[PDB]
């Protein structure tokens, strides 16, 4: 049983993240003339609540929940990653960590959680989330079209953090949407690297414009005789070719546990510190700054 810390991952825009809301339950209306829990005959009081500009700007938070294993390193956030080809969920939850109404969610609920089909449960008996008397789904949304949307999280040193599509998330892990860290992690790199190599293709295909791909990622983690940026530093020893190289999952593992017992951190508040104490002090403040959750599977 494998712990993440998930982040709270908020959008910026979020009247745009609306338009992409009823755009989706448009489509699904029309394809349909399993998206959405559908709203029985006296519930349209609900629907004209939840279908409403005002549900997305002032009454509750869009919040992507992103996985991590390295906490640690959330300062360094660059860009958060999404599986572009698989479906996302839009759910409410709670702020801190429940059968309930559907009234009694919208009373009670004050995050729109985005998250994988994988983690509805797992959060529903961490009691991120409300099962509905079963769970609530506002809507189902494939990846691509949040990619380009800018998030932030109360961790980040930058606040533009875009939504970029890496399609090697694995949807039975955790909630498929992670932080880019590029500077401490070798998959990160790889990813962010592709993209920017094959900017034609990827500001062609979505909505992403060459400007938006310039984010640095602060390094959080430097290893004896290596230093820091040590994603960039595995990438090219291990000449990795591409962010779906077959030999990225074991760097990812080697690297992880490298950091772990080795690394260094370079950031406040943990400047000085080894990483393997830093990692549960992270945890520890994140949770408890109600900057995010311990969840696992």
């Amino acid at each position: 049983s494998q712990e993440y810390t998930l982040i709270k991952i908020f959008v910026s825009n979020v009247k745009d993240f609306y338009s992409i809301f009823m755009n989706s339950i448009r489509s699904s209306q029309s394809v349909l003339n399993t998206f959405f829990t559908d709203f029985e005959k006296g519930e349209e009081d609900l629907k004209n609540k939840i279908w409403n500009e005002d549900f997305f700007v002032k009454d509750k938070k869009v919040i992507f929940l992103g996985s991590t294993l390295k906490p640690e390193t959330a300062y360094g956030q660059n860009y958060t990653f999404i599986n572009p080809n698989e479906y996302y969920y839009l759910t409410l939850g709670f702020d801190k960590q429940n059968i309930m109404t559907k009234e009694e969610i919208i009373n009670s609920c004050p995050n729109i959680y985005v998250c994988s089909e994988n983690s509805l449960y797992n959060l529903a008996y961490q009691g991120i989330i409300p099962l509905l008397k079963d769970v609530f789904i506002l809507n189902k949304i494939k990846g691509e079209h949040f990619v380009g949307l800018e998030t932030y999280t109360n961790i980040s040193k930058i606040k533009n953090l875009y939504i970029l599509p890496m399609t090697t998330i694995k949807m039975n892990i955790s909630t498929g949407i992670v932080p880019c860290v590029s500077s401490d992690s070798t998959d990160d790199y790889a990813c962010l690297e592709d993209i920017r190599k094959k900017k034609n293709y990827y500001c062609e295909k979505y909505n992403l414009k060459e400007e938006q791909l310039k984010n640095n990622s602060e390094s959080c983690i430097e290893l004896p005789e290596i230093g820091n940026n040590t994603g960039k530093y595995y990438y090219e020893k291990e000449k990795v070719s591409s962010y779906k190289d077959v030999k990225l999952q074991k760097i990812k593992e080697v690297l992880y546990k490298k950091q772990y017992f080795e690394g260094i951190m370079t950031v406040d508040p943990y400047k000085g510190m080894k990483t393997f104490n830093c990692r549960k002090l992270a945890k520890q403040n994140i949770i408890r700054n109600l900057d995010g959750f311990l969840y696992s599977e």
